[PDB]
């Protein structure tokens, strides 16, 4: 099963109970964005991140009464149609708001049962993606495909280190390709145990395909209330990219000397084949539109891995 | 019966009838569609060899001036990028794309690929979260039918085409329309089946390697390359990888007879075989700009993946 989260007086996490940390319900988010939850029917704002006032420019109480209808007039019917009751928690809808306080915000919404989860992040506003797609497809074998993928991602993102991290049948991992800035250790060829990416994280990574830690020294921002009014239970944040990263996992990034980290799941035959895995030495908020490019690349790599593995077997 | 290609018309080959269907060398027509321009150049020196006859009007230069310069001089910023992206021996399927600001012609999209020692350069005029939203909707579709319907509707919304169909191949290479989105008033093609020579054998092989092709105006005359043969080889210039390549006169007649002014399709490729086609029709001529066509190319790949996934959920 899982332990209760901390804020419901559950046990603190060690290296003895790695498999039972409820990484999906931390009750908090990373501070480079803001999150609201809301009722599926009424559009009634039920929870907000204590930092919402910053991003939205709204007097705190104003929000926690109001309706999405009021708050987001153009958007609220689109949401209603895009995310019908009963849809999967994996389905997401995005829009760009030109919002008074903040030039442009990206809005990302998904639905978990009766709750809409809304994420707001700063945003903005060429051929590198098309060029990359063809490059991946003409790679002659899996090894070269891995090399092209890591190089392409590094060029698109500027990340200090990009790796392709492949799982063995027992969930033992192996860096099979790596693109990195001069003057970093090389992780190429190394293997790491199956507990470094525990079971409940690999399950979540099979369904929700992209996660990041923008700053491995930043404090999480609580949800208020912490419990969902609807249920008097924890809000599932598994499909939110703003969800706070497991403190166990930021301590391993800090010990590695990483200040920022991103990963894309590569999913083949319904299973987690591997990860595109990025490091930055310093804090780094990759903007939403560039993340989208990596999300596309994730799908394309998933296709090409199968194609390429089929021409060996 | 499978038989080798006839020589093209310009090398004294025969004209095409319903008899010798499968023998038209559709990849070497010696000509392009008039909404863009094409140059060929030597892959090592960058000497310009062939150009479409309309090139002066896209590029704003006399032929003899174009042909008298190397790509190093014509494309000083792109020439080194081309050479890195398209190394000798690379496959003909690999494409490099850039946007140019050309004085006379505005923003041009440049698409380049390499066939042996030849570079092929295509120039076309070029111009929010719809793709991301579509990607997730496709993935959440519960079964093959719902996927097919979401895919057709999405493509129609992105493009404005009068008709978008998912055309699936059976094992005998007959195809059938399994989903479609269509303009009000058009008759349905849903559930209709069509004989295997409707899209013949030398075209299904090409459609497995080069995944997008179009006919922007089913009545437009093709524009010859000049000279017609590659001076490197005194042989035909391979154009199967060029979206501008002229369309077969046999296929253009079939579309005209159906009342179609513009046609486009993306290949859906599963396990190395051509599974199907995202086929679009428009009743009037219609040019879809290169950046919009890129969205369809990306959806072609997504759909190939999702078709595998939906079919595996099915035994
Ligand atoms: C007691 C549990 C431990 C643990 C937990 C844990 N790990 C993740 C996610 C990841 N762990 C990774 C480990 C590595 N990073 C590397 O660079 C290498 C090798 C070169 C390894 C082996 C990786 C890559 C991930 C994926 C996420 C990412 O890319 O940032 C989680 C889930 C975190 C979350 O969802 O927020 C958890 C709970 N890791 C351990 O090492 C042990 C001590
Ligand atoms: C003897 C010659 C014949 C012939 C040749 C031919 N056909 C193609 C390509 C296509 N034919 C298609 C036929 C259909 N159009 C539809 O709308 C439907 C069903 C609703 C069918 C069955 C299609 C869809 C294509 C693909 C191109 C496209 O999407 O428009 C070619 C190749 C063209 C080229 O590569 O330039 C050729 C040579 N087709 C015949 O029916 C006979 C007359």
């Amino acid at each position: 099963p899982f332990f209760p989260p901390l804020y419901l007086g559950g046990p603190e996490i060690t290296t003895e109970n790695c498999e039972r940390e409820p990484i999906h319900i931390p009750g908090s988010i990373q501070p480079h964005g803001a999150l609201l939850t809301a009722d599926g029917h009424s559009g009634e704002v039920l929870q907000m991140s204590l930092n919402a006032a910053t991003f939205l420019g709204q007097e705190p109480t104003v929000l926690r009464g109001q309706t999405l209808a009021a708050l987001l007039p153009e958007q609220w019917p689109a949401l209603q149609a895009a995310l019908p009751p009963g849809c999967p928690d994996a389905l997401q809808y995005r829009a760009t708001l030109d919002w008074p306080a903040a030039g442009h915000l990206s809005l990302t919404v998904h639905r978990v049962g009766e709750l809409l989860i809304l994420e707001f992040e700063p945003t903005e506003a060429p051929h590198a993606l098309r060029n990359a797609m063809f490059a991946l497809e003409s790679a002659p074998n899996l090894r070269a495909l891995a090399e092209v993928a890591t190089q392409t991602v590094r060029e698109l993102t500027g990340f200090d280190r990009v790796m392709l991290y492949k799982f063995a049948p027992d969930a033992t991992g192996e860096v099979i390709a790596e693109a990195r800035r001069e003057g970093l250790h090389a992780f190429l060829g190394h293997r790491f145990p199956a507990s470094d990416i525990p079971a409940q994280a690999r399950a979540l990574y099979t369904r929700h395909l992209l996660r990041l830690t923008a700053d491995t020294r930043a404090a999480a921002v609580p949800l208020d209330p912490v419990l969902n009014p609807q249920t008097n239970a924890p809000t599932p944040l598994g499909g939110a990219v703003l969800r706070a990263t497991s403190p166990m996992h930021m301590q391993y990034l800090r010990n590695m000397g990483v200040g920022s980290s991103l990963s894309v799941s590569v999913v083949v035959g319904g299973q987690l084949w591997g990860l595109i895995a990025c490091h930055h030495q310093t804090p780094y908020v990759l903007p939403p539109d560039l993340r989208t490019t990596l999300e596309y690349l994730g799908r394309l790599l998933s296709l090409q891995v199968q194609v390429k593995e089929a021409l060996e077997h």
